């Protein structure tokens, strides 16, 4: 079974190529007693995300594929590039990449995303238009642990269809959710540590 | 063509049913003073607590059993006739073991509903506790939907979430989701009985208050 143990005070690394509206709020959360600190913004291309990690003086690193030879070359450079920050916690929620198997191989575990759905209904890209097309009146936001986009999950938060969303409006209203979530899954993790078993992520103590 | 349910209100409710009665009895209780609507039958396919509930409570019970019938088909027409000669405007039967059939839905399709222990179409099943549980999903909870052809597919009418705790076993969870599906099953009657409702596609919009007011 997979054990990751208590890092707090964490050293976070957030993974990005967009708009960073996420990292917004992981900057806004990650002061003073928040067990955690964004010490770099890793970037795969020209985004917002790592305009607004230098504005909050925080290293941006930047890891092109097309720099490199092929995606296993780029794997092992993003890895080293990540790691050399020492991180304890990896956020790639709004990476645009596929991470590789030596990335994994380091920091699966400690690697979180987000989906705009509750895991496992309305998985994939489209899970908010899938999901206000069956007419649910309960979505929500899922955190869980990356892996080679079914890993064990880490929180939940239930969120209400209203009548006469479109996708634009209740994707706005997850959004706003998965934020808050993974602040608190960010901070949960590095205060308890987690253990997995079968497919069951528990907190720690 | 939308399907439009118009208000109902006081409504007449059967309810369908053939094992322990939780759910008549949260109906039964529910159903006072300003509630919009009342249990006026409750319909059974075999000897139940449910029955007994009824009972207990001056309900008429009326009892249509497969084996007094020749066939399914004439079994149908039989609940069919024996339901609707209660003039219900709305049918609960979420703790009904039989699957109604083509004549009862021509009938009461739109009016009748069932509710399950998940957050549909997550856990679809007789055992989405069990399975919610064993995925590790962190937020369940309860469906309120139209009963059709299938099974766990009708229009949503209402959900409602419910957490899965560390330490939780089937029947903890199941716990927290029956009371929470009762409650909302009893919300959704009433709604249904007050505003009436529309269906487009498969989504399912309640009518709305006409004053804040
Ligand atoms: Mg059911």
């Amino acid at each position: 079974p997979l054990r990751v143990p208590p890092s707090a005070p964490a050293r976070l690394v957030v993974l990005a190529s967009g708009t960073g509206s996420l990292l917004r709020s992981l900057l806004d959360a990650a002061v003073g007693d928040y067990p955690a600190r964004v010490v770099a913004v890793g970037v795969d291309r020209e985004c917002r995300a790592a305009e607004i990690a230098a504005e909050a003086s925080v290293p941006v690193f930047t890891v092109r594929l097309a720099d490199h030879p092929s995606r296993d070359a780029w794997d092992v450079a993003i890895t080293a590039a990540t790691a050399a920050h020492e991180p304890d916690l990896v956020v790639s929620a709004g990476f645009m990449r596929i991470l590789g198997p030596q990335f994994l191989s380091r920091f699966y575990g400690r690697t979180l995303n987000t989906h705009p759905a509750l895991l496992p209904a309305f998985p994939g890209t489209h899970g908010v238009a899938d999901a206000l097309a069956y007419g649910v009146k309960v979505t929500g936001a899922t955190v869980h642990l990356v892996d080679a986009d079914t890993g064990p999950i880490l929180a939940q938060q239930p969120v209400p269809v209203l009548d006469g969303d479109d996708e634009e409006t209740l994707h706005e209203r997850i959004k706003v959710t998965e934020r808050r979530l993974l602040v608190a899954a960010v901070a949960a993790l590095a205060t308890h540590g987690v253990t997995v078993v079968g497919r069951t992520a528990t907190m720690g103590r």
